[PDB]
This record gives C-alpha cells, structure tokens and sequence, in this order.
C-alpha cells in the first residue's frame, strides 16, 4: 500500500523533528564544516569548556563519563516522546510499552549518537562542542578505551550514508522489536513491526536508488549495536564495584541507569 | 535476477555435500517419520552412561567442543564452494571464517533441537533439555541460550534450501573485525542477500518481511557467541585440567 507507507515515513519524520532538538542533517553540517563548536582536544581546553559551555551537570575521566550518562539519561525521554507519536505504540499493554523501551533505548542511543560522530570525535552539548577522539583515548585506563567501540561502530554506520527521513523509521522498527524479553502480547508489536519495515525498505528504495541492498546492510547493522550495547552494560557493571568517584544520593537515584 | 536461482541451487548443493546431518533428516527423525530410526534418549545420570558407547558435566560440555571441531571443518568445506570466497585475501579468508563459524554452529544447532532436546552423534540419540539442566554450575547454564534461540529461529520453519544462503551470508560480513579488504566481501555479500530475498519470496509467498526477520535473528545469533565467550571465561576463572582443540584455540583467540 505504497502511499500510506510514505504516509507513515512522513509522520515518523516530522515526529522526529519534533522529538530530536540535534538532527543528523545539522550534526553533519557542523562536522563537515558546511556557528562553530568549541573543540575539546586537550586538559587545558576540556578545562576552558567547562567553563564557557554550560554543561547543566570530580575528576576529568569521571566528569566526562558521569556527563555522557547525565545526557544519555535526557536522551531516554525524547525516545519516549518520539516511541509515543508511532502508531499503535500508546494503545499496547503499559507491561509491553515499558518492556519495550527498556530494551530498546540502549540501541537507540548508539544509533542516533552516529548521527554526532566522525572519525576524529564528537559533537557535545547539542552541537555547541566537539571532543577530540583522540582526547577521549588518552583518558584514564578504563576509560580511554570505552567510546573506542563506539567510534568503531559509528564509522562503519555512516558509510550508510542515511539521512534522518531513513532514521526515523529505522528508530521506530528498533523499538517495536517483539523479539524483547517478558512481553506479554507479540501479536500487535510484530503487526506494526511489520508495516515499518515495509515502510522502511520502501524509504531506503526511494531515498538511495543507487544503493543496493541497503535495507539488509541496515538491519545487519542492529547486530553490532546490540553487542555495543551487551558490552557497555558490564563496562558500567566493571565501573561501578571499582570507581569510588561515580544531595547525591537523590542524584544516584535519578541516574543510576538508563 | 542475476544468476540468483543458479547460485541459490549451488549453495544448496554445496551445503548437502558439506554437512552430513540435514535440518530434513533431523526433523524426520525428530518426529518419528518412518525414513528413518528412532534415536535413545539420554535423560539422566544413568541413561547417559549407557548412551555413553571423569566428571559427566566436564565430559559433555568436552564431547559439545570436539564435535564443534567436525563443525568447523563442515563449515569450511563449504564456505570454499561460495563463488569468491577462495579468491579473497588469505588472511581475510581466516578472519571471515575465524567470526562466522560460531553464528553458523548456533544457526544449525536450532535444526537439531527442539523446545524438549537435542539430537546428538548425527541423530542416533536425543539429549533433553532437562537434563542439561541438571549439570553442575555453570555447567547446567550452558546451552539454555541455544535453546532459548532454536526455539524461536525454528518458529521461521526455514529449510535447508534457505539455511545454505543465510550461513553463506553470515560467512560474508565485510563488518568482521580487522578486515583488510572489505569491497569485495560486500560485493560477494551483496550477491548473497538478492539470492536469499528471492529465494524466501519464492520458498516462503505468504510469509511477510520473512527476509528482514531471518536478518534480524544475525542479532541474537551474536549475542549468544558473545554470551558463550563470557561463559568460557567463567569456566577459565573457575575450572582446571581442561583441554582446548587447536581449533578451538585459534577461534577463541581474540575473539570479543
Ligand atoms: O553532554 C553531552 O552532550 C555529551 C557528553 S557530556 C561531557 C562531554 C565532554 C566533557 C565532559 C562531559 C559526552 C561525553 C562523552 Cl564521553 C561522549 C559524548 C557526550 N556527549 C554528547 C552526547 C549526545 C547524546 C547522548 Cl545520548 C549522549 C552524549
Ligand atoms: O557429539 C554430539 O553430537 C553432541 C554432543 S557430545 C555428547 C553428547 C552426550 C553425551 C556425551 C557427549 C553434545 C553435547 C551437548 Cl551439551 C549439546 C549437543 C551435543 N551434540 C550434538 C552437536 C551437534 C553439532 C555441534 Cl556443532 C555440536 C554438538
């Protein structure tokens, strides 16, 4: 039923506008120098960042991880709102809506986290920084080889080339995933994940003539997302019984982890 | 199109020359059809000894590895009949093979389970699910993901004819770590994934997106292998005097 598939991809997009404040589509613009974000690429400007960029949120390889955590926990509610506005998502079993979120805003993150990175570093603070990659590798060992995989990943993810139009509907297909553990009702979860996909392999067809088997390429790239995913759990699991620098009990509580 | 019904035949072909016991054969014997023979069933401590023909749960999980290694032999045999593979890069032919065989031995595990079992020494005997179970920590942990995983792969009711080109696309991930070479392993893959779409479209008319599904499972395949290297580690950490297959050596060296 093609032109309610491009229905669907066009609500799914203009939701993702609303729900994400940084889009790939700026996020690439700032990286490609196509405005300028402050660049930490050392102690010294990592020192003058902190202090000219707000940073709503006590040591530097802690500050910066707890910092990552602080905005990945911001990142969870705009999932929300955004997994919210896809069709059929609110009128699913709470118990399903929860489970699904849980599970599924991990691999979000990681994903949409791409969207800020090349191979020298990330965008930071909504665009308004860029740390060094380098920078991040120098840190502190546990530390400097935990955003290693991830630039790894993000490397190999935007060689896609996918706009945020192709993301919106990717994002959506990883949420109504019914492969997710405790679900209680798979039936409605697979019937909307099955309209995405075909809404999502139509996008791909349209967006990227040129590009053959992309949609599979796509879906083949949930695989390594999921294993960043697997191994930043026991890498926040070795961080904790070990790191003495992670009210602050009431902070604890709000970001303990999601 | 292009020659995607030839190549899908090869494979299969390939893939019955190469592996002895077939998703066929298993489900025939699995479900008491007459082309073949009941298997003996090994349900406990001693139903074991005598299907056995110096601590069991080391002695099982040690038996699981050696036929691993026939595995890995099966596997590479026929990887080497994927047109363009014996043509890639040496050291790339090892790195492909070196992260593949364990998403193939996981993927061809599922043909030989069902949701009570495991079919053992090509068929002739049935272990249960529940015994297995029963083994000593951590011993009695360690398949429970792979029956986790048949359990729901089974559910796609795939054949061997669409088994041969999903481990065929497995074995050509260009995304495997530490590849030099990685536009032709695409460019193989590619031609992989058109013979895999068309032949589900074909084999599978009524069955929705079954493609992008059986993509989706390479997830929870990696997350077993993952699963079970961390496993290996525990058994490390916790085990003494057992002995590893070069092999298995040699996979399991800087793997993850
Ligand atoms: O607050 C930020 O914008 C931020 C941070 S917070 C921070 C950045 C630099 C120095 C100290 C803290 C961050 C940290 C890492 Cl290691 C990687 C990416 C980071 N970002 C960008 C980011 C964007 C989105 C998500 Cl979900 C998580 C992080
Ligand atoms: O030799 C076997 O056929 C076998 C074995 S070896 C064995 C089985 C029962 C008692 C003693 C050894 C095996 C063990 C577990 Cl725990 C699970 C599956 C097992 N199998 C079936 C099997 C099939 C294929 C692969 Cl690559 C690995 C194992």
């Amino acid at each position: 039923e093609s032109a309610d598939l491009r229905a669907l991809a066009k609500h799914l997009y203009d939701s993702y506008i609303k729900s994400f404040p940084l889009t790939k589509a700026k996020a690439r613009a700032i990286l490609t120098g196509k405005k300028s974000p402050f660049v930490i690429y050392d102690m010294n400007s990592l020192m003058m960042g902190e202090d000219k960029i707000k940073f709503k949120h006590k040591e530097v390889a802690i500050r910066i991880f707890q910092g990552c955590q602080f905005r990945s926990v911001e990142a969870v509610q705009e999932i929300t709102e955004y997994a919210k506005s896809i069709p059929g998502f609110v009128n699913l079993d709470l118990n399903d809506q929860v489970t699904l979120l849980k599970y599924g805003v991990h691999e979000i993150i990681y994903t949409m986290l791409a969207s800020l990175m090349n191979k020298d570093g990330v965008l930071i603070s909504e665009g308004q920084g860029f740390m060094t990659r380098e920078f991040l590798k120098s840190l502190r060992k546990p530390f400097g080889d935990f955003m290693e995989p991830k630039f790894e990943f993000a490397v190999k993810f935007n060689a896609l080339e996918l706009d945020d139009s192709d993301l919106a509907i990717f994002i959506a297909v990883i949420i109504l995933s019914g492969d997710r553990p405790g679900l209680l009702n798979v039936k409605p979860i697979e019937d909307i994940q099955d309209n995405l996909l075909q809404a999502l392999e139509l996008q791909l067809k349209l967006n990227h003539p040129e590009s053959s088997q992309l949609f599979a390429k796509l879906l083949q790239k949930m695989t390594d997302l999921r294993q960043i995913v697997t191994e930043h759990v026991q890498l926040l699991q070795v961080i904790k019984k070990t790191e003495t620098d992670m009210l602050h009990p009431l902070l604890q509580e709000i970001y303990k982890d999601l």
